[PDB]
């Protein structure tokens, strides 16, 4: 490459790695929020909140592409395994199955920053702190807010805290 | 001082004294305001309501200080002590502590208005009926309206009242 | 904790004690303030200088406790010790002063930095990089071009020269 | 009267000399704003300064006739007595001598207050606290202010300083 500089082998693939991650990430969402659409489940504010993030983790692995191309590494893509689920459960069984996955996509960054730091490659570090390793925190902070809230709710009558949660904060 | 007058020492001791309560108060309400932005407590509405308080007490310390040199007095800070809880446990458990606190704040104002009415400081009486007297009785009044509101709440199911609380009152 | 990942105990620790430095620090700014609004001193601009810090140290502390929440660790406030004075002198002791503050809070950050790197926790290395190293390099060399200008002028003639720092860079 | 109740002679003859010592302050006021109009005294900022507290003076004593004629008193005039000095010195003189004088008129107020809650009349305590006893503390506060400002100036270089004074704090 003309322009690579500073970018190792290691790092190319880590980072092709991880948009196969974020691919999945937005690939489980999709599927919560269309599950959340279902006539039998319906509950509209959690399908928008799950379509939402579905957006985000494409945008942060078009992000993590864009800036691949940019270092002079090459995408490379494999397949992308469906959703661990088909259906979802309730409110709360989705909500930790987020912040599961949203963990996972956050030790996959830490690794990846910690292989940066360990390349001497400042630039992947920026980048990671810069775009994803605040917000990914932001996420999952309201997520684990989220949660708390649903669980006060449903520990006190499943349906109509499910429903509250729903009306009152998405 | 040049300007000084009329006003005794007893008062500048006093006045320096309810700085500190109002600045411990501040300290109170901060503490208070971030346990209920906990991830674990995530009640952003009670969050949001102690963080006012304490931009409010402060705003009270700051207009004693500026009486304090108004009048030819001479302010003198002391160490502040710590909130005394660190985890404030449920809404009502924290409004009742909130209006323990207001209450031993009126009591101080109460004291001072007697000490300068003792020692015929008008001025001192009009500046804390003007800017501290009605304001605590209001704040008290609310948070009385908000504990019977909040109690009746949890009364009936606690988890979902307090929720229910936070997303429509506050 | 539900959300805590990658933050460390000695981290959420020496959090804490910033909060605690930050706090003391927002104090001995509102003293150093009030001060220069006592009518036998009377410098509006120093006073103004100083509450404008004041303020500052507090919300530095504020995005301190947001973080720590974020992160999924736990608040917790100690007793906050009064200023080291209680008169501060003339301009240019008070703008020293408030150097020795700000370098003693930038070694804070630093070492936390420090400590942040040694447990391999970039989300905090970011955020005191991106909230607070270079707003304390910019103040700090602030406040050294103000103590340059002052000590020029009050080694021409003092009195004199405080009135014109006041009236004309403040 | 028709309208009279409550309102004790004691008060009605201290509101009518409390009138004569507003008039003369006014006066006192005049004669030092012109002072610094002369050619060979020559500070405008001063004579603005003194010419604003002249019209402050006589508002206040409107207002105090008012008030008499609110309750049913009578106003009575008496002769006005010149100006104390013919000549007014430098500024610190002459800031000095309006410190004097309200000082004096805050005395007078403070004594009508006094008079007024042994008279119990309640409707006079106030009139003077939300309309005179603020505003002297904060003039003579501000006096104070200058006064502390204007000496640190002209202990310095006394035509210098006092120019300094008038082009940049006045």
């Amino acid at each position: 490459s003309q322009i690579r500089q500073n970018y190792s082998t290691e790092v190319e693939a880590a980072v092709n790695r991880l948009v196969n991650l974020y691919l999945r990430a937005s690939y489980t969402y999709l599927s919560l929020g269309f599950y959340f659409d279902r006539d039998d489940v319906a509950l509209e504010g959690v399908c928008h909140f799950f379509r939402q993030l579905a957006q985000q983790k494409m945008q942060g692995a078009e992000r993590l592409l864009k800036m691949q191309n940019q270092r002079g590494g090459r995408a490379l893509f494999q397949d992308l395994q469906k959703p661990s689920q088909d259906e979802w459960g309730t409110t709360p069984d989705a909500m930790k199955a987020a912040i599961v996955l949203e963990k996972s996509l956050n030790q996959a960054l830490l690794d990846l920053h910690a292989l940066g730091s360990a390349q001497a490659d400042p630039h992947l570090c920026d980048f990671l702190e810069s775009h994803f390793l605040d917000e990914e925190v932001k996420l999952i902070k309201k997520m684990g807010d989220h949660l708390t809230n649903i669980q006060r709710l449903v520990g006190s009558q499943a349906g109509l805290g499910e429903y509250l949660f729903e009306r009152l904060t998405l």
